[PDB]
């Protein structure tokens, strides 16, 4: 359902969920046959070793389970700067703020990715923090500190993006 969304925020959210949800689907592929290092995974979750990579394959393979369509969108929040928000323990429900609108559907910090973002943010699906905001800011933090790197929601959306697009 929505709540205080408008008619183009409603669309855009349907169009962004279902972009999400196959960002999360392929993104959950690419885990499961990609067992070594290469330079998408290394990009966002740093060094590879099977511990960080179960656990963002878990966070994925949860993440896919998801119904994204089915999730609940708010769009009472108006703060520019902001994409959204979510509570990590009452799943399913996304708010969105006004920095989501004027991002792209899919792309570098588009709307779908947000959606991968705050999805992993939910306890269900791993519970990921806020540690890195951006691509600047994610990439240090994956060659700087890989354990916070699978545990931070962005690091998550870029992977799932991977725009620039990497093997
Ligand atoms: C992560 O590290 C790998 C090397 O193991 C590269 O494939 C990638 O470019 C990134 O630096
Ligand atoms: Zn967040």
């Amino acid at each position: 359902t929505y709540n205080g969304c408008s008619s183009s925020e409603q669309s855009a959210l349907a169009a962004a969920a279902s972009a999400a949800q196959s960002y999360v689907a392929e993104s959950l592929s690419y885990l499961q046959t990609h067992t070594a290092a290469t330079p998408r995974y290394t990009t966002w979750f740093g060094s590879y070793i099977s511990s960080r990579h179960s656990t963002v394959l878990q966070h994925y393979t949860d993440m896919n389970s998801n119904d994204f369509s089915s999730y609940s969108f708010d769009c009472t929040c108006t703060a520019a700067g902001t994409f959204a928000y979510v509570y990590p323990n009452r799943f399913g429900t996304v708010y969105l703020c006004g920095a989501f609108w004027k991002a792209p559907t899919t792309g570098t910090d588009s709307q779908a990715g947000t959606l991968v973002h705050e999805s992993s943010h939910f306890t269900r699906n791993g519970g990921t923090k806020d540690y890195a905001y951006g691509q600047a800011a994610a990439k240090s933090l994956a060659t700087m500190d890989p354990d916070k790197a699978v545990m931070n929601a962005d690091n998550h959306e870029y992977f799932s993006e991977n725009n620039p697009a990497q093997s």
